[PDB]
């Protein structure tokens, strides 16, 4: 049984004024919309998932932040709800098809389907609110975002029904998108009231740091959340369980090199996302700008949330973040599907 040590960020705390409101305001979505069975949605509205929301855009519009709290809680009702704790999460065909479906509502809620499914009746509420805060681009990137996340876990779902654990390249490539880290990204560019041209937004250079950060964000996660995970009851997918079968670590050692792991990306980070910013439009110097607030509000929320500490049976975390790297060097990660990332530097 493990100690996290302090992990290595070079982002400052932020948070919006009004995370307390968003945080009730939250809670109270998820009953209107009745989000999660009775239990799942009680442990939920506990998990200070406004407060989440709240140090991803810290200086975003209310309404934004709100919405994506709502998004976040949302993700959790179908993560948890069928993913990792349902019974579909063991069917990747059925899984498959319920996603399907729900993307169609994501794009059309006026389609006469699923009209009895909460989750269903929560997404129209969530695309209503995109309508007035996005464009019709920021909107279809959502959906894709969404669809993404969807297929990343109809394939964590195979795993989960084989008792199977991937490779570490296979781990990557489903972890940076079955945490649901893409997602959130139209939110950030509507937080602010800009969108993102594609030149730049789909520019090679500018996707890789948004996939760094999916990576330090749920490498991070796989740290904090490994206590919650390995203690739980139910089948569950960590970098730390990739490397113990990969590279034949033990839990203690699986946890150094993950650190090692997410330290370098997080350097790299840092050194392309200045160079981007250096002669990008205003609105890339502020997407860049609310990837540092997304990785750095999911470390402070990682540390603090009662979904992490589980305090009937409490986490051993640290209480601050260091400014050091433990692993200090630019040697790629030997991880054919990231590697390329550092061709990035010059
Ligand atoms: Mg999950
Ligand atoms: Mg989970
Ligand atoms: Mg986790």
């Amino acid at each position: 049984e493990l100690t996290v040590p302090p992990l290595f960020s070079p982002i400052r705390q932020a948070i919006h004024p009004k995370h307390a409101d968003i945080d009730v305001q939250t809670a109270a979505w998820a009953e209107t919309f009745r989000i999660g069975s009775e239990e799942l949605r009680g442990k939920l509205v506990t998990q200070d998932i406004g407060t989440f929301s709240a140090r991803i855009l810290p200086e975003g519009r209310e309404e934004v932040v709100s919405l994506l709290a709502d998004f976040i809680l949302w993700l959790f009702g179908v993560d948890d709800g069928h993913c990792e704790e349902g019974e579909l999460g063991h069917r990747p065909g059925d899984l498959a098809g319920l996603l399907h479906r729900l993307i169609r509502v994501a794009q059309n809620p006026e389609a006469p389907m699923m009209q009895d499914d909460p989750l269903a009746a929560g997404l129209r509420d969530l695309r209503m609110r995109v309508d007035r805060f996005g464009t019709a681009g920021q909107t279809a990137r959502w959906v894709d975002a969404l669809r993404e996340y969807f297929f990343s876990v109809v394939w964590e779902a195979a795993h989960r029904r084989a008792g199977t654990v991937p490779d570490l390249n296979d781990y990557t490539l489903m972890r940076l998108y079955d945490g649901a880290t893409s997602v959130v990204l139209p939110m950030l560019e509507m937080g602010h009231g800009y969108e993102l041209q594609p030149y730049e937004r789909d520019r090679t250079a500018v996707r890789a740091v948004a996939e760094m950060a999916s990576f330090i964000i749920t490498w991070d996660n796989d740290i904090f959340s490994y206590h919650k995970e390995r203690r739980g009851s139910g089948y569950y997918l960590n970098a730390l369980r990739v490397l113990e079968q990969e590279r034949g670590l033990t839990p203690a050692q699986a946890l150094d090199a993950a650190i090692s792991q997410r330290d370098r990306v997080m350097c790299l980070f840092t050194t392309v996302s200045e160079q981007l910013a250096e002669q990008g439009s205003p609105q890339l110097r502020q997407y860049l700008h609310s990837l540092r607030c997304f990785i750095r509000g999911a470390q402070d929320w990682g540390i603090s949330s009662v979904r992490y500490t589980t305090p009937d049976d409490p986490a051993n975390m640290p209480s601050v973040f260091t400014d050091v790297p433990t692993d200090d060097s630019t040697e790629p990660l030997d991880i054919p599907a990231v590697s390329w990332w550092w061709d990035l530097l010059a």
